[PDB]
């Protein structure tokens, strides 16, 4: 699924990201711009056989299971192809695992280039949330 900007958004506020550990939702919404436009599909392969899934981009050394990334972890104990649904309960839950405090989001090297500094109330502009 190709979600639109502010039904993202607002799907986003809904499961609980707008200021998840600090984080305003424009953090989350402007991470998942750079990171998939907004693509449930989206997946990139890694030089080092990690593949990264979904919304944000959830990468498969650390974070989810996808039988092909060699001596990696599970930490949010799913299978990475949970990543690529339509319904982004399973990337919420796992970006929450992941940010697990306030200076989280850091693990998204698209977030600190594209959004970290900035004012990602823009991300949400014309939603009305
Ligand atoms: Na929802
Ligand atoms: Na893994
Ligand atoms: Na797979
Ligand atoms: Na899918
Ligand atoms: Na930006």
């Amino acid at each position: 699924k190709v979600f639109g900007r502010c039904e993202l958004a607002a799907a986003m506020k809904r499961h609980g990201l707008d200021n998840y550990r600090g984080y305003s939702l424009g953090n989350w919404v402007c991470a998942a711009k750079f990171e998939s436009n907004f693509n449930t599909q989206a997946t990139n392969r890694n030089t080092d056989g990690s593949t990264d899934y979904g919304i944000l981009q959830i990468n498969s050394r650390w974070w989810c299971n996808d039988g092909r990334t060699p001596g990696s972890r599970n930490l949010c104990n799913i299978p990475c192809s949970a990543l690529l649904s339509s319904d982004i309960t399973a990337s919420v839950n796992c970006a929450k695992k992941i940010v697990s405090d306030g200076n989280g989001m850091n693990a998204w090297v698209a977030w600190r280039n594209r959004c970290k500094g900035t004012d990602v109330q823009a991300w949400i502009r014309g939603c009305r949330l």
